[PDB]
């Protein structure tokens, strides 16, 4: 039958775990913890720079090429898209960019290429800078304030206060945008007082582990401090099943770094000492070679690493155990005397604390069964405190109901700590007068061959009395001095899945420990600390970089971006999610606590440095325009001094707006093919593409208001290109606009913009950063740390653990 | 065919939502009463519409 | 007729579920040692000899 009962069970317990994203093998996921690189360090290489100086030919009034160019500011890269969607999303596209390519710091001697113009020793910045100073050396056209100036300019190196200036030829978007990496540095000077503050403070005042700094570090040490603050989104309280990976992922890793037992008991001479008390053949049992299974020594080794890592990432703890078996149930005793009771899911603290009570307890002082109630608020071990008249008894079973973790806050994190009675080791001499007293009671309806021997299996552990004082002050300690290395905030909540222990195997560590106090080693204890630090900073730096985006697609007014392609990013590169087993409940409230938390600080400054110019570098490029005016009348074309003849707009002041945008999403084209079917004056918003067609006959017959048709015959409105003209001296049929007696007149004409000149005076400054920095990594490759001899291990009293040597 | 990606409850409701959009003859009330058309969802109590 | 406006309805229902089918495949039970089975009245079955 056990085939069907076991399918059955097998396939319900799937389905819970397809809604958990932890992963279905347990210990892969300590690579993936040990492995988180803390943070990249990025030097810049070369200057950061939009915009670029070109030549450009400039031409009269009437249509005469001059001679003399003059230098305009046109970008580099002008690949911007089309329509005012793909526009505002390109921007959003820079601004991902800017934040990878953003230096921590930035050093400015290593970047400098001699100016080869100067009468002494000069230098400048950059390659392109001292590429655009012997442009403007050589030609003629400058001032001689000008000329005279880029070969006296001179650099200040002072390599006595550390500080360092240099020229610089640089666009004001440029110089607003290098200043912001030069000036707001991330670097924080570095000494010997704060790898001493970095280490917790609980090592630092230990007695066992000494601590010595024996490397000295330089005046111009430097370091990048670690973003340590507790989670913004509080995953603990609504979230119940993406905190069961987090308590798993740091219930994997905390078995990895708790020292295993040494020196045990041997398991051969106990067993065979415990056969001989119990006398299992003479009574009538079933289970008779079946008592003795679980005592192991590669099984007293699990539940201490079961017991102290599933304590310091607070996991939930369930039971499993043979209710025949009652060895197995007074080490779970012991159990519950030391490890607090809301640790254990309460349906299996009731199981066997009711299972303790109904056979060992209750039969010895005569009294009857306990009926107990499965909906009740009380735990059966606070029902029996009460109706039961010893007081050996009755102070163990006051103990246990009110052990449980006292909240407090240790140098900034919370941390659930146990009591003073536990660490002492003292309250095993309160469960020896408990289990002394039931071993001499007269159990008046047992037989008295099942009596006999359930007498002498307590006398099996209230005779270990010198070596159980001594585990459990050994068991609070290891749990302590780990404590320490917790970054993370230790909050207590009841998760999904429940890390089994075996009741069978308990046993098999109250009576095969010895007197060998093992202790963390100092390298084991400071890489404990360097992992739980890696993940802590990269759990907020991804918060960050995911609150960063969500704001800035809301500020740009970026519709139809999926925001849930965002959150599965930032699931994905915290390293112990997957994503393909996560609900689609928790997703939204992912969301929905992302985007009430405030962007940070240094974010924030490159957003807002991009949406105050977002229209500066949108009107400067070129095979872009920003609108259509239609006019239905006769108007003059005014004279540019680059286009010559043209017809541009510098305004759309009088003409009712339509936005391009808004008239493709929604498909209402009611209005405009009615201005369009009419001859009514309309002028077109959006980010146009257009021709540049400089045939003057192009111009009399008219070929600018031909090209609006397309909107009226087919509902689409991406092909739409005006023609935007530019009669010069070099399109021929140019004699027309000379000899004959006309002015040149167009119907339309399209919204566009002049670059920015080159004036020298705004263009140049100085850049003042330093000379040299060295940036550490680690911290704790300076403190070189050994440990006391085992031997002499001290607690938190100063009488030493396991003293019974 | 909306203002935002969004997502109507059958395939069924799609092709007559994309039948009547593209047509020659469908007046611009009903075209611009598709692209109003997406979802809410609510994650306190997890409803959706 | 077949208008576009007024036959539209907001289906409304959960997100997420998630149904079983057996529910005592999560309890797990056992049995008191049958030397100590209990009746109806608190002493044992099979006391004699």
């Amino acid at each position: 039958l056990k085939t069907k009962e076991e399918h059955q069970k097998e396939v319900q317990y799937e389905i819970l775990q397809k809604t958990i994203p932890t992963f279905e093998p347990k210990e892969s996921i300590l690579k993936k913890l040990e492995d988180i690189k803390p943070e990249q360090v990025k030097k810049q290489t070369k200057l950061f720079r939009i915009f670029e100086p070109r030549q450009l030919p400039v031409y009269r009034a009437n249509g005469e090429k001059e001679l003399r160019n003059r230098w305009y500011w046109k970008l580099k890269r002008d690949t911007l898209p089309d329509g005012d969607y793909d526009v505002r999303e390109y921007f959003l596209n820079l601004y991902d960019q800017v934040l990878t390519e953003m230096p921590d710091y930035l050093l400015l001697k290593d970047m400098a290429v001699e100016n080869k113009n100067s009468r002494d020793a000069g230098k400048v910045v950059d390659s392109e800078t001292a590429a655009i100073c012997d442009a403007i050396f050589q030609d003629e056209e400058t001032e001689g304030v000008v000329r005279r100036f880029i070969a006296e300019m001179r650099q200040r190196v002072q390599a006595d206060r550390n500080v360092v200036n240099y020229p610089s030829i640089l666009h004001p978007i440029d110089h607003a945008f290098n200043e912001y990496f030069l000036q707001h540095q991330l670097v924080e000077p570095l000494n010997n007082d704060i790898i001493f503050n970095y280490i917790p403070e609980r090592i630092r005042n230990d007695v066992n582990y000494i601590l010595n700094m024996d490397r000295n570090l330089p005046s111009t040490a430097r370091y990048i401090r670690p973003n340590l603050l507790q989670d913004r989104l509080n995953l603990h309280d609504n979230f119940e099943s993406l905190w069961d990976t987090i308590t798993t992922s740091n219930y994997i890793l905390a078995r990895s770094v708790v020292p295993d037992l040494k020196e045990l008991v041997s398991t051969e001479a106990q067993i065979q000492k415990m056969s001989q008390d119990l006398q299992l053949e003479a009574l009538t049992i079933q289970s008779e070679t079946q008592f003795l299974t679980g005592i192991n020594s590669q099984a007293a080794n699990d539940c201490f690493k079961t017991l102290i890592a599933a304590m310091l990432s607070q996991r939930t703890m369930s039971l499993d155990f043979v209710t025949t078996n009652y060895m197995s149930l007074i080490s779970g005793m012991w159990l519950l005397t030391v490890v607090p009771n809301d640790m254990f899911i309460r349906e299996s603290l009731v199981a066997c604390q009711l299972a303790i009570i109904n056979t060992i307890i209750y039969p010895a002082f005569g009294m009857q069964r306990m009926h107990y109630r499965n909906g009740d608020p009380q735990t059966p071990f606070q029902i029996a405190e009460q109706q039961i008249q010893n007081f050996q008894v009755a102070n163990w079973l006051h103990f246990v109901n009110n052990n449980q973790f006292r909240q407090v806050v240790i140098d900034g994190v919370l941390n659930q700590v146990l009591n003073d009675n536990i660490r002492n080791g003292h309250v095993v001499n309160q469960l020896m007068e408990a289990l002394m007293q039931l071993s001499r009671q007269q159990f008046p309806t047992m037989p008295v061959d099942y009596k006999r021997s359930i007498q002498r299996g307590i006398l099996l552990l209230s005779n270990r009395l010198g070596q159980l004082v001594d585990l459990t002050r050994l068991l609070a300690y290891n749990y302590e001095t780990l404590m320490a290395c917790i970054t993370m905030n230790m909050q207590h909540v009841q998760t999904l899945t429940t890390e089994k222990l075996q009741l069978t195997s308990v046993t098999s560590l109250c009576m095969l420990i010895g007197n060998a106090t093992v202790i963390p080693s100092p390298q084991t204890l400071f890489h404990y600390y360097n992992v739980n630090v890696n993940f802590h900073s990269n759990y907020n730096e991804r918060i960050n970089d995911a609150v960063a985006i969500i704001t800035a697609a809301n500020r740009l007014n970026l519709y139809q971006k999926k925001m849930k392609s965002i959150v599965e990013d930032f699931l994905k590169r915290l390293q112990i999610f997957d994503i393909s087993r996560v609900p689609d409940d928790q997703m939204y409230r992912l969301r929905d606590r992302l985007r009430l938390l405030p962007v940070e600080i240094r974010r924030l400054d490159i957003f807002n440095l991009i949406l105050m110019n977002m229209e500066q570098i949108e009107r400067a490029s070129d095979k872009i325009a920003q609108g259509v005016i239609i006019a239905y009348r006769d108007m003059q074309l005014e004279r540019d001094e680059m286009y010559g003849y043209v017809n541009i707009a510098r305004n759309l002041d009088g003409f009712q707006q339509i936005n391009l945008e808004e008239l493709m999403r929604t498909g209402d084209y009611a209005q405009i093919t009615n201005m369009l079917l009419n001859n009514q004056p309309v002028a077109l918003v959006g980010a146009l593409p257009f021709i540049t067609d400089s045939s003057v006959i192009s111009l009399v017959a008219k070929l600018d208001a031909t090209v609006f048709a397309q909107i009226v015959k087919l509902r689409k409105v991406d092909t739409l290109k005006p023609i935007l003209y530019k009669i010069n001296s070099d399109s021929n049929d140019f004699y027309l606009v000379a000899n004959y007696d006309w002015v040149p007149t167009s119907t339309t004409k399209v919204y566009k913009q002049i670059p920015q000149q080159f004036d020298f005076r705004a263009s140049m400054h100085m850049l003042t950063s330093n000379l040299t920095f060295t940036v550490y990594s680690d911290l704790l490759a300076f403190v070189s740390a050994d440990t006391v001899e085992p031997i002499n291990a001290v607690a938190f009293d100063n009488m030493r653990i396991m003293n019974e040597l």
